[PDB]
């Protein structure tokens, strides 16, 4: 089982967000301690999608580009993961110093966020996802947003997919049709989810001063330059199901 071999090995360790849990819970606080994790985990991010079976395989700015674009799905994916995991989906596990219970989802002005994430969370559970399935989708989650302009190599990237979507449907078969549907919505439904976090951030960098939040320099380059491009239909998802 080479590529599961391969996905269990680069599968990135535990990540803190550095949060001061020892104050009291202000949005400026936890959404300023949200961002540098997230400066933290696409450190991680990064150096996991080039250890990818054929990442290497696509063009330098096309590595970039998915990267970018498929982010805040991945991180949004392995949050779930973590969630089901180690605490019990009332609550999010972000780092094990920033674990959001319901004042915290409140705080954070990310109420209705918090509960779609959970949602996810709790699928993972009800849809009983094995460690191996969770894997190979969450790469697979890497390869599902693109521009509707095409990437340089776009040819190379669809055959990425491909393979990918091979890999997913090879560790349901090892009925079979059924679980591949579930876990092909539930796949489809990170989407969403990524898009209203991508509206949040993108307002919240925007208003970021005022509200005496921090963005470190690559996630704020990030949310300026590439976000915007899905928030304008410029980079969409591809979807399983219509
Ligand atoms: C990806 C992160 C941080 C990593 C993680 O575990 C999931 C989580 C989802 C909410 C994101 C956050 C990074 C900082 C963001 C983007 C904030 O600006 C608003 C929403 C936050």
């Amino acid at each position: 089982p080479i590529f599961l071999n391969v996905l269990e090995a680069i599968e990135p360790g535990v990540v803190c967000a550095g949060h001061d849990n020892n104050q009291p819970d202000s949005f400026a606080a936890l959404l300023s301690s949200l961002n540098e994790l997230g400066e933290r985990q696409l450190v991680h991010v990064v150096k996991w999608a080039k250890a990818l079976p054929g990442f290497r395989n696509l063009h330098v700015d096309d590595q970039m580009a998915v990267i970018q674009y498929s982010w805040m799905g991945l991180m949004v994916f392995a949050m779930g993961w973590r969630s089901v995991t180690n605490v019990n989906s009332r609550m999010l596990y972000f780092a094990p110093d920033l674990v959001f219970n319901e004042y915290r989802m409140h705080k954070s002005r990310m109420y209705s966020q918090c509960v779609r994430m959970r949602h996810l969370s709790q699928e993972f559970g009800w849809l009983q996802i094995t460690p191996q399935e969770f894997l190979c989708m969450k790469a697979l989650l890497l390869f599902s947003i693109i521009p509707v302009d095409g990437l340089k190599n776009q040819k190379f990237f669809d055959e990425l997919r491909m393979n990918y979507i091979k890999e997913l449907d090879r560790i349901i078969a090892c009925s079979c049709s059924r679980r591949f549907y579930q876990l092909t919505k539930l796949l489809d439904s990170v989407q969403p989810i990524a898009r209203e976090l991508h509206q949040f951030t993108f307002d919240l960098l925007i208003k970021s001063h005022m509200v005496s939040v921090d963005f470190p320099e690559m996630m704020a380059e990030i949310i300026s330059v590439q976000v915007p491009k899905i928030l304008s239909g410029k980079v969409k998802p591809i979807y399983f199901h219509t």
